């Protein structure tokens, strides 16, 4: 009395629910700075995403948000990539199916500058120069900064790591708001409120 | 307006639901012989299980069933273990909180003999002897069989790999029956039936 095609469909429905639940959990961990919870949720999201072979426009946006937050999280720290985590986040950011509003351009430019600045902070100025060449192939001034190891120039005061994280966290808050109504989290919260 | 403790509770409720759903999916993949689906479901189960730090008596049984099926699946094929997959399945089997009925003892003895026989099938008779020593430290007859490379002796006709898989699959059917009513799969099926 069991139809394998209907069971495969029930598993894909459940995977879709688990995906949204894990994106919400990844968003809250990123917002709260819970590193180990972020790492655990990312692993679960990546594993659940393998149980899906066809994704809708909304599901593709969800996996790309998880991929984006994963690269941002590894920003100051392969596997098939010859670019830096922040350069990889920049490629995900520019190809998400989303409006290129002021907030999008703010995040994009903050990531572009921080991709260079995190290399300078870590003491690898040859890498900072290689990152600048891949992103920017202000250019003359920015190149002089890398060359002189001017890590604390006032340009990096406005285009700081903290500012990049603040703008990304505001975007994360919109994603948290949009996904708060998803099936899995909503049902889980009702169980918690009933206890209680 | 957000309580982190209540959100952590909602995530643990959802993890409990995802655990049961993935155990059911692991059970059907094992029963249907869907190897790649089994590998994918096992990875997701192992990742979701990390999002839990305190497990109930029922949840511990669920993770040990997943661990057991994983070792059985790798039977004919480390990571912190100096024993063979089937020897490791034998340790999980003997410590699950479950009645040691005729079916339990049938599965236990079939695994004990197959742990030796899979080494003989793979042509490693020194390993078959090392496995026999770890499990059996019939003994005199079984040791003569390994020594003479008597892989096709009639003892292995009754205690065959196919018989081991058949008895394990019957146990899997009981687990599938017991977990069919779990929240995640039940809700997923209702969506499929509504479409149809
Ligand atoms: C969350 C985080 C990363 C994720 C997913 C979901 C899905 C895929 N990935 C990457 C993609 C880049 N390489 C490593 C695996
Ligand atoms: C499904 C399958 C294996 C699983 C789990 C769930 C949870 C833990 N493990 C093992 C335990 C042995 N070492 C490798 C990880």
């Amino acid at each position: 009395e069991e139809d394998a095609g209907l069971v495969a469909e029930a598993e894909a429905v459940a995977a879709g629910w688990m995906l949204d639940f894990l994106c919400l959990s990844l968003c809250r961990a990123f917002r709260d700075g819970r590193s180990e919870d972020f790492r655990r949720t990312r692993n679960s999201a990546e594993a659940i995403i393998h149980g899906l072979s066809s994704l809708t426009a909304c599901q593709l946006r969800t996996i790309y948000i998880c991929q984006f937050l994963t690269r941002i999280a590894a920003g100051k720290t392969e596997n098939d990539e010859r670019i830096t985590p922040l350069e990889s986040a920049l490629m995900i950011w520019g190809s998400i199916e989303k409006e290129h509003d002021k907030l999008h351009e703010e995040i994009q430019n903050l990531i572009k500058i921080q991709a260079i600045a995190v290399c300078m902070e870590n003491g690898n100025f040859k890498e900072a120069e290689e990152v600048f060449e891949r992103i920017f192939g202000f250019k003359s001034k920015l190149l002089m900064i890398i060359s002189q190891k001017d890590t604390f120039h006032s340009f990096f005061q406005h285009f700081s790591y903290n500012h990049m994280m603040e703008k990304i966290k505001s975007y994360v808050n919109y994603v948290l708001s949009e996904k708060s109504s998803t099936f899995l989290m909503k049902a889980a919260a009702k169980v918690v409120e009933s206890k209680r």
